Parts: structure tokens; sequence; C-alpha cells
């Protein structure tokens, strides 16, 4: 029987690269989304039309709020009801914007940012855990995430939150022989909005290759963890960024 | 003369914190949420020393719709008080297990990310709108990326806390302001810990077999807000006599 | 054609294990060994039975001294004798043994540790850009910030290697070269080590309390050099089963 | 009495500016010095002159070599032999220089980048430790030790090591009440003979005042972690870069 893999905000870019590779790889994928129904729904036919009854779409908003875990619970029960188990979560979906210090509420801002990088992962990685071989989680993390960007402090303590939970989650879940791991990003695909000129100054900035990550090079690693030849990995996080983690100002 | 925030001041690391300030010749606000009258006997012997030099103020710190409210109205209380707001340190926090496997885990997730993280993020946005020798000082933790099973949102809250310090440090450098971090690893052990458990962690502690005392956090935020530490942003300083570096 | 690695301290236990899998992938492979010359030999004869002229050993001493840079530019040009190009190093070989702060001379403990750990990964990464999907991959050490008690030289050694490891990353990207990490936790434990002491060791652990086999920290090391890892560069894996995040 | 302090390369710059602050906090010192003889001797008098008999200097290589060892437990005999104690070891002293990976030769530069900024500090805090209150030593990191220089990797190597130094030595000699902790400066006062297009370039980048450090702010750190305020603190490396560290490519 295949295992059966839920990644979050899978809709496009980087989490579609992933369920996709996963599913290349013989996994059934549940692909969360939250907006991009039309691009969800595109892909599972895709993945469909591949192998028949292999991909679920399942929506949901991941902004924290007192049904966040009820919602959380769902997507993991989601998985059981499509495939009878789940094996693999990958946490992607996030809220990015700018939150400078000096129309949305700083609450709303508060609620989405670390929501949907923090929170969910943790109430998804509960859910995950107490329906429980090889299971895994991977996290989608920063390599940046310490070299911060001006303006975006709540993006960047959630995503500083998700290192927490992926080292405390490897060793509470290791137990159970769930592995809890991290891929991280420096720059990869670019935001949809931002102009070729401004895409080539932040792609310059890359030592390999001056040039961002591909979807697919980003999924690459996270295929890795969740094989059997990072059976001994747990509480790694592994940059994917070219070395652009390593430059200096 | 200068004036400082202290969050969670009535007690242990806050307090220590709050009278090596004062005695140094700050001005302080005692910020507190359930201990009154602790915080109102601090102010007492404060106030005795140097008459209103000290004021108590109330505020719960958990994640809520009024919160950011309540952090402005901390931030508003120096500046009443004293007409000035020199030095904030996030020191309040909320602190227990959540296991992976009778608070609902939303009010935890308010509670432990709120006073570890969200306020202390509400505060210094609110203390750097207001605004020499500014600073920000977070009580952040030395043990972070060697967390304690069944702690994973105090360890995320204090995680995000790293973020936060060093996101504000490199935000409001154009400002002057400097916001760093002292990271204990083993002080003042929980009240309700019992004597046996207490050794335990002690006789870890490389430099001692025993905790900081709540003086020896409190000396190393006094040399953050210092003259002495005028060009030091973005720094996290590990008080833990050696902790962090012990393996398994 | 088949690309070509070479392997320090490839004769036993980790190193064996990443010129084995190594050569299972389709590599050639120049075996270099110090001191065990029979297991070389035996590696490369077994290799050689399964595929005609892809294995090949090279004797030397990495300890740091005067002839340090002609031994290892010595190493890398027999892999191009040998096979006609050289796309792949991994850093594996190393001194270890304790030096205590408070018959070997320290200065000579300094050339063993130093040298082997730090020294000639560093000469045989220069000789290797000289000569040039081309990468790096040096063992590291999980525990690099949790450090052993006595150790010191060694930790040194270990510590350098993670800044050959990210400078080299950076100065060799123009070159297309990647420069990465492999960091074992507890990986094989001496034979003559006492079943009761490895089991103390295995039992801190967190997935599985059992140390990692060669072949595990291999896994890793294939991982970094294939076409999956193209864009990454300057990155340290740990495979360390959790060790390096429990506390003590 | 007094305490005693040994501080190498103390003749120039940031470790003249630590050797002065530690004269004025009350101990007696040994300028280590190498080349720089006139000014070591003209810092010695300067303190004298202050407080009789509380300065003396100590010249010697630091370059790694077979009697390297001898030498370092010279400097550290001669604090003994000039003022019957040793206090606090100040590991200042550093080679710097680009050794590229594609008149010296390179075991040279090996022998003189990892030798000064790593093999002796070994060296002395072994000779330090075994001659043995505040008792602490204080290595001089580099606070861009994890972002480094193009062409700098030796010197980038050592400073790494001396991070593993302080560590390592931190827990061994915990148990007889030797501190062992790091000051890691960004840059600090450029010579006014660089270029003023470099000087800026570089003074710039300083998010806290795009400026360098003075001298005497990297000797405050260093003085307060020698002090009782201090006396719990031990493995740590203090950052004092005015948020350079933290800025991204
Ligand atoms: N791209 C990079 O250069 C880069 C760099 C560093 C880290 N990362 C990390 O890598 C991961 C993938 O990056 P990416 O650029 O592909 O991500 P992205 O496009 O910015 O976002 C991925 C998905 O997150 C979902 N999402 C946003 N808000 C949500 C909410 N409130 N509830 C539920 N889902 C929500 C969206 O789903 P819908 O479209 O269905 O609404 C979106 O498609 C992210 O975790 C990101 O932080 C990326
Ligand atoms: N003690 C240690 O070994 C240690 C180790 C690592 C890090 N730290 C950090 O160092 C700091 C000081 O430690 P500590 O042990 O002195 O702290 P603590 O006693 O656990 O907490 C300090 C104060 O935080 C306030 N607080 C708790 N929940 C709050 C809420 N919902 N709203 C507003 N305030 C709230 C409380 O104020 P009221 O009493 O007025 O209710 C409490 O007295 C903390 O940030 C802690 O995380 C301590
Ligand atoms: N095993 C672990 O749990 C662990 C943990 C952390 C890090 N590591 C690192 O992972 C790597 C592999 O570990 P391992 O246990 O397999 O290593 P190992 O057995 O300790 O050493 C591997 C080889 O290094 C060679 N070597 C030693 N001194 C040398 C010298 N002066 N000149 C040239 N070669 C020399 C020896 O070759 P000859 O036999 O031919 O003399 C030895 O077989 C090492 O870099 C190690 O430091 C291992
Ligand atoms: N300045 C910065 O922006 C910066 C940044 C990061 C780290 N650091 C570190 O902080 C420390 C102080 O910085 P700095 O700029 O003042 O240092 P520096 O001027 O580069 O070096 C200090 C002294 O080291 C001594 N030295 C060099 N080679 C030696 C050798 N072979 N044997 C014995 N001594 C030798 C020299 O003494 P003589 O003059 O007597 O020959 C020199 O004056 C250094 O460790 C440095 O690496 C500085
Ligand atoms: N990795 C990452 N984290 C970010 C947070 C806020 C804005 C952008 C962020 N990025 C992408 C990024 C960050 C820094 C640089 Cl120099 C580059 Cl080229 C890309
Ligand atoms: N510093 C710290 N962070 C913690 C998080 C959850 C529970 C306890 C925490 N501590 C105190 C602590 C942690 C590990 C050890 Cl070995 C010790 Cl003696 C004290
Ligand atoms: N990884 C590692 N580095 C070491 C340096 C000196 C002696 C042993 C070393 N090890 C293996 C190790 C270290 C700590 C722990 Cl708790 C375990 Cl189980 C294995
Ligand atoms: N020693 C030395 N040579 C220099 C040349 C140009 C600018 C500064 C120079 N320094 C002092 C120094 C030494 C090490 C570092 Cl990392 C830095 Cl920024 C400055
Ligand atoms: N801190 C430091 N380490 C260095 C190593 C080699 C050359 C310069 C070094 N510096 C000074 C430095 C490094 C990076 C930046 Cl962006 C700046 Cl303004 C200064």
């Amino acid at each position: 029987e295949a295992p059966a893999a839920v990644v979050t905000g899978a809709a496009k870019r980087i989490g579609r690269a992933i369920a996709v590779k996963l599913h290349q790889t013989g996994y059934r994928v549940v692909i969360h989304y939250h907006n991009s129904a039309e691009a969800a729904v595109s892909l599972a036919d895709e993945l469909n039309k591949e192998r028949s009854n292999t991909a679920v779409v399942c929506q949901a908003d991941l902004t924290n709020s007192n049904v966040l875990p009820a919602s959380c619970e769902e997507i993991i029960n989601s998985c059981f009801r499509a495939f009878g188990r789940c094996d693999v979560l990958v946490n992607n979906a996030s809220a990015f914007y700018p939150t400078p210090l000096v129309g949305k509420t700083v609450e709303t801002q508060v609620a989405e940012l670390i929501g949907t990088n923090a929170i969910a992962p943790f109430l998804l990685t509960m859910s995950f855990a107490q329906r429980q071989s090889n299971l895994s989680i991977v996290n989608l993390c920063d390599a940046m995430v310490d070299q911060p960007c001006m303006a975006f402090s709540l993006y960047n303590m959630g995503k500083h939150a998700l290192v927490g939970l992926t080292q405390s989650a490897a060793l509470e879940l290791a137990p159970y022989g769930i592995r809890v791991n991290g891929v991280a990003p420096g720059v990869s695909l670019l935001p949809v909005a931002m102009g070729e000129e401004e895409k080539d100054k932040w792609r310059r900035k890359v030592p390999l290759g001056r040039r961002e990550a591909s979807a697919e090079q980003i999924a690459d690693a996270v295929i890795f963890l969740v094989s059997g030849s990072a059976q001994y990995i747990t509480g790694s996080i592994i940059k994917v960024d070219g070395g652009l983690s390593l430059v200096h100002a």
C-alpha cells in the first residue's frame, strides 16, 4: 500500500513542487489550500490522471483562532478519510507581509503571520502525532531567519518559532519514531507581484549561480528528509540557499 | 533621571532588575499581573529611598484583542509618571508544559506566545513610537536550542523572542534604540518545585553547581542598558554558568 | 564517463562506508589511508572486483608539517592520474584523542589534531580547486558546540572545519564547486569499548537509543554530492538522531 | 594586593585600549607585543607613571612552531615574575591577511594565522590554568565568523577554532573557578590610511550609527566580562558589532 502525505499550501509554487515530487515518489497526497481553489483542483486533476484516486484537495484557513485546532485536526482527518493513513506532514503554508514597528489590525497580523508560520504547524503536529513505517514531518523554515529583513518582525518571529517547534517536536516525538526536520530556503520563487528588475537585485546576491532556487530544488531536500536515506536524521534544518545566508553586508 | 519599564517586576528576576535599575538611578515602572501586593511593596521600598521614583502598572499580557491597548498603556504609564521612557525590559513570562500527545490549547497559545513574544513585540512598537541612551532588553533562554520535553509552546515563544530581539535591533537602530537579550540557563527555580528536583537541576551547572541568583541575571541587564554597552545591539548574553554547553 | 571521488581515511568505518556508497552510485574512488594499508587494499580489491579499474589507494600522513601541502597536492593528483578527473572530495580522516588543559608533546598533538581535522582539509580544498557536479563534503561534528571534557584540540579542529566549509562554499561558488558538511553525533562506537559504556552513550540518542551506522552517515554524503543537492552549498547536515538537541 | 592581567598584542589598537582600561580598573598588566616595541614600552611608561611598578612588557612571536608552548609558558611566567599572580588573560594578538584558495609559503600562513588566532590562545590557556579570587580568560573572537569574507579562509578557521576553545575551556576550567568568555567585534576603528571610499563602504554597513566601534567600546565589554558583575557568565561570546552580524546581503 502507498504511503500518504499532507502538504499545506500546496496549490502552487514550492508547495505544489513538494506535492508533485512526493506523488512521483509514490505518495498519495492531500493538497491543502486556502484561496487558490482553481490551482489546487487543477493539480489534483493532473495527479489523479497519472494515478487514479491518489490526490485530494482540502480547504482551510490556517490563521490563528479558537477553531484553528479543529481545522488542523480536520486536515489530518482528511488524509485518513481519503487514504486510510498519514505518513508525512509538510508544513509549507505561510502568510508573508511586512509589519513595521514604527488595513489589517495588528491582532489580525499576529493571527495570520504567527498562526500560519507557527501555531498551525504546532497543531497539525499534535494532530498528526495523536493519530499514529517511515513517519516524518518537514517544516519550511527560513535560511535567513537570523539575518532579518527590515519591517518583517512578525513574519521573522513566526519562522523563529518554527525552528523551536522543529527541534522540540523532534525530541518529543522521537519515542514514536516520528522524525521532524526542516528545509530552509534563502531565496527561491520570488513574489508574483515583484518586477523583474527587483527580482534581479535579489538574485544577484546568491553566491551559487546568482539565481534563486527552483521550486524543484527545495522539493528535492524535502524528498530526501522523508526518505529512508534520512532515517537517522531528526531535528535537522537543511539550508537550500546557494550560500546566501553566509553572505555578509 | 532616566526611566525604565520592567514587566513582571513584582518578584524574582524582574524584581531584581527593577531594584538594580533603581539603584543605578532610574525611575521605574513596576508592571505586574497577579502580584499586586508584592508590586506595591517593592514600589514602597524604592520610594522610601527616593520619593516618587517608582510606580506600579497592572496588565494581563496574554494575547487578545485588547493586548495592543494594554501594552500602549504600560508605555504610557512611564511617560505619565516620569515624562520619558528610556529602557524597556521584557521579563514577564508564562511558563508551563504543553504536551504534543484545564486550559484549552488556544488559551495556552494566547498565554505562552502572548507573554513571551507578542507582548514584547507590542511593547517594543509602543516604546519606539513614543520616541540619550535608549534600549530594550528581552529575557531570553540560554537553553532555547536544547528544549525540554513537553514545552513546545514555551520554547516557540522564546524562539520568537530571539527573532524579535534581532529584528527590532536592526529596525530600530536608525532611532538609536538598542535591542539586546539576557539568557538565563537555570536561575531561581519554580516555587512549586520540590527540593530534591531543584538539586538535580542545580548539579548540572558547570560553574559552581548552582543556579544564578536574580541579582546575577540583573547584572547583565544593567550592563546592556549602560553607557558601557552603547555599541552593543542585537546581542544575546547567556548568563548560564556554562549550562548550554553541556552535552547529554 | 564515470565521475571520480577522493575519500580521506577511507580504509575503515565511516570513510569505508562513504567510499563503498560512492562506488555503488557509479563513482571511481581514491581510497586514502594512513596506517591501514591492508584494509585499504582489501577495499580496493573488493571494488575492482565489482568494476575493473575503478578504485585505487593513496597513502599519506595528514598531520600538519612543512610537507603537508605537497602531500595533499599529491592526493588530488593521484585522482587525476588514475581517472582523469576529480569531481568529489570527502574530508573524513581525523585524529581523535583527549588533550587535557591541566607520550606525545603538545606540539605533536596540535599537529595531528589540527592537521587532520582542519589544515589538511584546507590544503586538499586548495589543491582540488586549483585543478578545476563538483563538490566537497567535510565530516563535521554535530556536538561541536557541546564540547567533551578534555578534547579542546579536537574540538578546535572541528570548529575550524566549520569555518572552512563556510569560507570555501563562498569562495568556490564562482567555480560551481559546492562545499558542505555532514555532522555525526554518535556513530560507529569503537569495537573495544565496553558494551556497558557503549550503552551509556546509546541511551542518550532520542531517535532509537542507538548510534548511527556508518551507512547512515554515508547516505547524507551521497545526498550532498548528488544532483538533488545542486543548490545546496555551505550547509552542514546533522545526522545525529536528535542528540545535539538533548540538554544536560 | 592588586590583581594582574596578561593582554596579548597590547601595544596598539584594541589590545592597547583593553590594557589601559584594565589598568584603570586597578589591574597590574603584562603588555605583550611582537613587533611594536616602541609602542609597548611607551604604554608601559604611561601606565607606570600613573602607578609605579604596575606594567611590564613581554615580547613574543605567537606563530605556531615547536617552541610556541615554551613562548606561551614564558608569557604567563612573566606575569608571575613581575606581579606574583595572574588573574586575567586576554587573548587579543592576531595575524590577519588574505589567503586565497586559488611572499610567505602556505605553511607559514597556516603557522601565523592558526598559531596567533587559535594555538597560542590554547597554549596560553593551558599555562594560565596550570599556574593557578576572580580568575577569567577573554578571547577576542569575530562577530562575522559565520559570514566569512572572500579569501580569508585561514583567518576564519583560526577565529572559528577560537570559539571552540572558548567553549571547551569554559567547561573544562569551570571546576577551578576560571571563567572563559569572548568578545566579538564587527568592525572597529579603521586605519586612517585606508581609502575614504573604502572606509565609508564598510562603515555604512553598520546599522547602529553607520560607524565602527572605538577600541574603548570593545574594551568596555572585556572589562564587564572580567568584573564581579559577570561572575556567573562563562562560555559566552558577546558581540560588540552595532548590529553588523544581523545584516543580510
Ligand atoms: N519563496 C522563497 O524565496 C522562500 C524563502 C524562505 C522561506 N520560504 C518558505 O517556503 C515555503 C514556501 O514558499 P512559497 O514562496 O512557495 O510560499 P507562498 O507562495 O508565499 O505561500 C504558500 C501558500 O501559503 C498559503 N497561505 C497563505 N496564508 C494562508 C492562510 N491564512 N491559511 C492557509 N494557507 C495560507 C497560500 O495558499 P493559497 O494560495 O491556497 O491561498 C499560499 O499559496 C513558505 O513556508 C515560505 O515561508 C520561501
Ligand atoms: N528562572 C529561570 O531559571 C529562567 C530560565 C530561563 C529563562 N528565564 C526567563 O527569565 C525571565 C524571568 O524569570 P522568572 O523565573 O523570574 O519568571 P517567572 O517568575 O516565571 O515570571 C515572572 C512574572 O511574569 C509575569 N506573568 C506571568 N504570566 C503573565 C501574564 N499572563 N500577564 C502578565 N504577566 C505575566 C508574572 O507576574 P505576576 O506575578 O504579577 O502575576 C510573574 O511574576 C522570564 O522571562 C523567564 O522566561 C528564567
Ligand atoms: N564516529 C563518530 O561517532 C563521529 C562523531 C562525530 C564526528 N565524527 C567524524 O566523522 C569522521 C569519520 O568518523 P570515524 O569514527 O569513522 O573516524 P576515525 O575512525 O576516528 O578516523 C578515520 C581515519 O582517519 C585516519 N587518520 C587518523 N589520523 C590520521 C593522520 N595523521 N593522517 C592521515 N589519516 C589519519 C585513519 O586512517 P588509518 O586507519 O588508515 O590510519 C582513520 O582510519 C571523522 O572525521 C570523525 O571526526 C565521527
Ligand atoms: N578591529 C576589528 O574590526 C576586528 C574585527 C573582528 C575581530 N577582531 C579581533 O579583535 C582583536 C583586536 O583587533 P585589532 O584590530 O586591534 O588587532 P590587530 O591590530 O589586527 O592585531 C593586534 C596585534 O596582534 C599582534 N600580532 C600579529 N601577529 C602576531 C604574531 N605573529 N605574534 C604575536 N603577536 C602578533 C600584533 O602585535 P605587534 O603590533 O606588537 O606586532 C598586533 O598589533 C584581534 O584578535 C582581531 O582579530 C578585530
Ligand atoms: N529568506 C527570506 N526571509 C525573508 C523575510 C522577509 C523578506 C524577504 C525574506 N527572504 C528572502 C531574502 C532575504 C534576504 C535576501 Cl539578501 C534575499 Cl536575496 C532574499
Ligand atoms: N532554561 C530553561 N528553559 C526551559 C524550558 C522548559 C523547562 C525548563 C527550562 N529551563 C531550565 C533548565 C533547562 C535545562 C536544564 Cl539541564 C536545566 Cl538545569 C534547567
Ligand atoms: N560527537 C562527538 N564529539 C566528541 C568529542 C569528544 C568525545 C566524544 C565526542 N562525540 C561523541 C559523543 C559526544 C557526546 C555525547 Cl552525549 C555522545 Cl552520546 C557522543
Ligand atoms: N590588522 C589589520 N589589518 C588591517 C587592514 C585594514 C583594516 C583593518 C586591519 N586590521 C585590524 C583588523 C583585524 C582583523 C579584522 Cl577582522 C578587522 Cl575588521 C580589522
Ligand atoms: N569582522 C570581520 N571579520 C573579517 C574577516 C576578513 C575581513 C574583514 C573582516 N571583518 C570586518 C568586516 C566584515 C564584514 C563587513 Cl560587512 C564589515 Cl563592514 C566589516
